[PDB]
């Protein structure tokens, strides 16, 4: 429907109200049934009405104006609903035209850590909210993880690229918002081997079909047999597959082994048959020639001796009739054996494929994930199709950036707070005698979770960050995943396809130049670099690794069809120190509730809360992705405004 579709894509249930709405509004909770309903529709229909038009600020009055009556008759509530859903963020975010222009008296001045989307959604809306906010951004560039190379007509995203489904997705408003061309991902993915051929149809569904089944039961072990922990340790998700593996292997062997029983049993009974039958033709042969030696005891002995000689043929014959019945048996038998392997060398190969598409996902090798919640995002997945950023990823959070307070080549170096306040102390990278000071009522790090568990630190706070927090750090998964960007002058792939895959000859290198991406208008392919061939071959020069995805192309159209590049870039994400990897994945003996820990803030010891978390890693139900750094900036920027303006 209509309301009950903003609700949707809010990520609300249009029918009930949140625990989080009925802390904010307990008189409706503890009222009538009817006027409880009364507040659901006043909130569906202002998300409604933003949703419409996320483009222009939806102001309180405006709001008032669009309901129907009888609900532009109860003026306060309307005004309590829209307040509580600006202030969370749910209107009114992004970049919109302004109605009534930025206070001009400030209230409360916050420093926020980086100027990736996190750091930008926070910073606008604290604008918004009227306070004094600066960003103090370490690179010469906003967007963090988001960096798209730009060269003549070539567009290519560094770091995100994919737009996961648009439903419930706050990148929809923000789309919108910016012009962002985005692009439905083609589903079809051919692979080829090593060598370049293409994978057959038949193989490619087996050995997929068969990644799905080892997943699945890898699942049922972890969350119906609590197969989580073995000799004190968490059980990791390649761990777990391991397993699931072997005893498929253990399976094939023992139809094998049952095979060749079936055939020896089948063998010994021919054996001991023709043997048996050998017998009866001497036992013939000796009654045969006592045939011929031959009065009316002979007249009668010709007779019983015909009599007797036939008998044994009766015999014979019948035998022969069950030797016949036994090597029909035999014979289908050597015909239709069970398989041999559990999966060919190259079945195996294949299979690598889909598990270096998982290291992608998660950013990490799967045996550092964790068996029972690497997936626990899963129940919050955006519905529709995912969708490429063909014009570029960087167009969102430059748009972000418009008007605000940011300084780049600042690079933060240490963070104090106390009770009375906070300063954050910053070098220029340009001129690294170059120190700055800055006072502030509150800091918002989004600093990357590579960055905080960096040691020794880059950053340092003072006093010292709490174990409670600290331990969180050292628990979380900090992955890493990386591109390699070929500019060509003509298009030699299939223009039709979106996603081709390269199988690596071994299992350790599976996810090197595994998966290539054709987004762009230009002729541009990403080439990715996951598991544990990501951080191994930031060491490679640019050079070498491009000549081996030259060398893996060639293999696919020819060595005539793939001229030299034009550009290329190698991305080098665990050797960026303003990243130190790429996105975060929950890791064996970690859990969703290190994402909690990690999104709260600090208080310095008896008092109010003076230091606040964002990023992609502090947000449990999206990690790892744009719209969870979005989700958590806007996230943070309601907790700070409600302590600095009054909730
Ligand atoms: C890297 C990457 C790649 C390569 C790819 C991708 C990615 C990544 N992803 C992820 C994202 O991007 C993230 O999450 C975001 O971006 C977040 O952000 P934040 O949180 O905000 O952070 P940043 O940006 O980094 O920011 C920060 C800042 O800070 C600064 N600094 C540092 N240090 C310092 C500073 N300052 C001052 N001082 C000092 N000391 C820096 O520089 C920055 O700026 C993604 N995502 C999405 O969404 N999509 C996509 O596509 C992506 N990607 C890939 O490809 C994949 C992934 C994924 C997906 F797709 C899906 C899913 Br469900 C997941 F999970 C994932």
């Amino acid at each position: 429907s209509g309301v009950e579709g903003a609700a949707f894509q809010s990520r609300l249930p249009h029918d009930r109200m949140t625990s989080q709405e009925a802390a904010c509004f307990p008189d409706i909770i503890s009222g009538p049934q009817q006027t409880q309903k009364v507040f659901l529709f006043i909130r569906n229909r202002t998300l409604q009405l933003w949703l419409d038009n996320p483009k222009i600020q939806l102001t309180f009055e405006a709001t008032l104006q669009q309901l129907e009556a009888p609900y532009n008759s109860d003026t306060v509530l309307v005004h309590r609903v829209h307040s509580y859903l600006e202030r969370h963020g749910l209107i009114n975010f992004g970049i919109y035209k302004r109605i009534k222009p930025l206070p001009t008296k400030k209230t409360g001045k916050v420093i926020i850590i980086g100027s990736g989307v996190s750091g930008l959604a926070a910073a606008r809306q604290l604008q918004s909210f009227g306070m004094d906010v600066t960003l103090l951004e370490a690179r010469d560039r906003v967007g963090g993880r988001v960096a798209t190379f730009r060269k003549g007509n070539y567009v290519a995203d560094l770091g995100a690229m994919v737009v996961t489904g648009l439903g419930g997705n706050p990148m929809a408003v923000v789309s919108k918002q910016v012009n962002m061309e985005l692009a439905k991902i083609k589903q079809k993915c051919p692979l080829y081997e090593a060598n370049g051929q293409a994978v057959p149809k038949e193989k490619d569904e087996m050995v997929e079909q068969e990644f799905n089944r080892l997943l699945e039961a890898t699942s049922y072990l972890s969350h119906q047999l609590d197969f989580n922990v073995l000799n004190n340790k968490p059980v990791s998700l390649g761990q777990a597959l391991e397993v699931v593996i072997q005893l498929q292997e253990k399976h094939v062997k023992d139809e094998q082994i049952e095979h060749w029983k079936k055939i020896v049993k089948t063998q010994e009974e021919l054996k001991e048959l023709l043997n048996k039958m050998v017998n009866l033709k001497e036992k013939i042969k000796e009654l045969h020639q006592q045939y011929k030696e031959a009065d009316i005891t002979a007249e009668f002995l010709v007779k019983s001796k015909h009599r007797d000689l036939t008998a044994l043929c009766k015999e014979y014959d019948e035998l022969a009739e069950t030797q016949g019945k036994l090597e029909e048996k035999l014979q289908e038998l050597e015909a239709n054996p069970p398989s041999d392997v559990y999966l060919s060398s190259r079945d195996r190969q294949i299979l690598d494929w889909h598990f270096a598409n998982l290291e992608f996902a998660n950013a990490t090798p799967l045996s550092t994930l964790s068996l029972k919640h690497w997936d626990q995002d899963d129940d919050f997945e955006f519905t529709g199709s995912h969708l490429t950023v063909r014009n570029g990823y960087s167009c969102v959070p430059v748009a972000l950036a418009e008007g605000l307070d940011i300084k780049l080549n600042t690079a933060v170096r240490q963070v104090r707070y106390t009770a009375s306040g906070c300063e954050v102390i910053a070098v220029n990278t340009r001129s690294t005698s170059q120190t700055f000071i800055y006072k502030c009522d509150a800091v918002l790090c989004t600093l990357p979770l590579g960055v905080l568990k960096q040691q020794p630190p880059a950053v340092q706070f003072v006093p010292p960050l709490p174990e409670w927090k600290t331990s969180a750090v050292q628990r979380m998964g900090f992955g890493n995943l990386n591109k390699v960007v070929l500019c060509f002058d003509r298009v030699f792939w299939d223009p039709s396809v979106n996603l081709f895959g390269h199988v690596g000859s071994t299992t350790a290198s599976r996810g090197e130049l595994f998966l290539f991406w054709n987004l762009y208008k230009a002729p541009i392919l990403l080439a990715l670099v996951a598991g544990e061939a990501a951080g191994i071959m930031e060491n490679i020069s640019d050079d070498v690794i491009v000549g081996r995805c030259l060398a893996i192309l060639k293999g696919i159209f020819g060595s005539s069809a793939v001229p030299q590049p034009k550009e290329t870039v190698v991305s080098r994400w665990r050797a960026d120190p303003w990243a130190r990897g790429s996105y975060s994945y929950v890791a064996a003996g970690s859990s969703g509730n290190d994402y909690d820990l990690m999104a709260q803030p600090i208080t310095p010891g008896p008092p109010i809360p003076r230091l606040f978390f964002a990023g992609e890693h502090t947000i449990r139900n999206y990690p790892a992705t744009v719209h969870g750094a979005l989700l958590s900036g806007l996230r943070e920027a309601g907790r700070i405004a409600d302590q600095f303006l009054g909730a």
